[PDB]
């Protein structure tokens, strides 16, 4: 067991080992806080973050031993990875505080979104593809995918960011708001089971924003932001209509007038035909119908980096824990045995 040392950083007491020197404060949220910090074992510089009442319930202690798990899982170039995990506890019975320390990310993808060209376009979209046919090879679905949730360096190289966080609230996703404009029609309006393609639904909104500037889907609300979507890609016809488990929302979408879909090559005017073409397999209303992550790694718009021996896929990841009721105390003993089982990568 290492060394702790005690220090307050606004308000909060943080313990941590001798290693995580120049503790300063960057964030907080309803989350918990996060420091900047150097670590003198790596010579990373590295982001430590203290989680809030990570056992106050049972849906807490659930979101806590998931977050830990989804870390500890993702080993791949394009994904967030977990440097370290500690607790300052020497016994479960004293176990009450868990800090997560990952590599310090300065700039997402926000921060540079600069004028972009077609080759950075190229080289960024693939990094994200090639993340997310990882995620995806183990049943892992993001769903909030956003130019926020993607880092970024000096050197355009990538990480996807954000696994096993709270889930958005309702107020959260109402209005002019950047934290609904990237989601899958079927999942902002509840149309039926979704899968892991609501993220390739994201990823063409951000290419597509990448290319022009400017946000695809801007919508003041749930129902404006449909109607752009429906402009775009047409509304549907009774092949996708049938799968619309909600009779309601069945019922709405018929009230619509039909629209067909619209020429993309006058949408995005001056586009790389190859990049035009990507968009209209990756922005299909049927979710069925779109491209898949390891299908779209081989378009020729990603010819320049495609390299199918450098695309790895994920060891398997059991998620049964997902579909079990457990008290918090057995929660917490789940996360603190995966606290003391952390090795670290090499
Ligand atoms: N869960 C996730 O995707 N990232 O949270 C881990 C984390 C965030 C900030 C600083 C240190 C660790
Ligand atoms: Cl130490
Ligand atoms: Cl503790
Ligand atoms: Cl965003
Ligand atoms: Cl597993």
């Amino acid at each position: 067991r290492p060394t702790f040392y005690r220090q307050e950083l606004n308000k909060t007491i943080w313990e941590v080992p001798e290693r995580y020197q120049n503790l300063s404060p960057v964030g907080s949220g309803a989350y918990g806080s996060v420091c900047a910090a150097f670590d003198t074992k790596t010579g990373h510089r590295v982001a430590v973050k203290k989680l809030s009442r990570p056992f106050q319930s049972i849906i807490h202690a659930k979101r806590t031993y998931r977050e830990l798990r989804l870390l500890k899982h993702m080993k791949h170039e394009n994904v967030i990875g977990l440097l370290d995990v500690f607790t300052p506890a020497r016994s479960l019975e004293e176990f009450n505080d868990v800090y997560l320390v990952t590599h310090l990310m300065g700039a997402d993808l926000n921060n540079i979104v600069q004028k972009l060209t077609d080759d950075h376009v190229q080289f960024l979209i693939y990094q994200i593809l090639r993340g997310l046919k990882y995620i995806h090879s183990a049943d892992i679905i993001h769903r909030d995918l956003k130019p926020s949730n993607l880092a970024v360096n000096e050197d355009c190289e990538l990480k996807i960011l954000d696994f096993g966080l709270a889930r958005h609230t309702d107020d959260e996703m109402t209005g002019y708001v950047a934290t609904r404009w990237y989601r899958a029609p079927e999942i902002m309006l509840n149309w039926m089971h979704y899968n892991q393609t609501v993220d390739i639904w994201s990823v063409g909104c951000i290419m597509a924003e990448l290319l022009t500037g400017r946000t695809l889907f801007p919508g003041t609300d749930h129902i404006d932001q449909l109607k752009l979507i429906l402009r775009l890609v047409g509304t549907p016809g009774a092949e996708l209509l049938k799968k619309i488990s909600s009779e309601s929302a069945r019922n709405y979408i018929q009230s619509l007038a039909q629209m067909p879909k619209m020429n993309f090559a006058n949408v995005f005017i001056g586009a790389n035909p190859l990049a035009v073409d990507l968009l209209e397999k990756m922005l299909v209303l049927d979710s069925d119908k779109r491209i898949t992550a390891a299908q779209a790694l081989a378009h020729a718009y990603f010819a320049q980096y495609h390299d199918p021996d450098d695309e790895p896929v994920a060891d398997p990841y059991d998620q049964s824990f997902e579909s079990r009721d457990l008290l918090i105390d057995e929660w917490k003993s789940l996360t603190y045995d995966e606290v003391i089982s952390f090795v670290p990568p090499p």
